[PDB]
């Protein structure tokens, strides 16, 4: 079916933390995911 891969993690600038793969900013640290690791052209 469908393949968003947007719950692909991302790796923190600052905290370095593996998150939920969801979440907009760190659950801690708050920085933003378009600040962190970018994706594959799919918005
Ligand atoms: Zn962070």
């Amino acid at each position: 079916g469908h393949m968003p891969k947007i719950n692909e993690d991302w790796l923190c600038n600052k905290c370095g933390v593996q998150n939920f793969k969801r979440r907009e900013k760190c659950f801690k640290c708050g920085v933003p995911k378009s600040e962190a690791e970018q994706k594959l052209p799919l918005g």
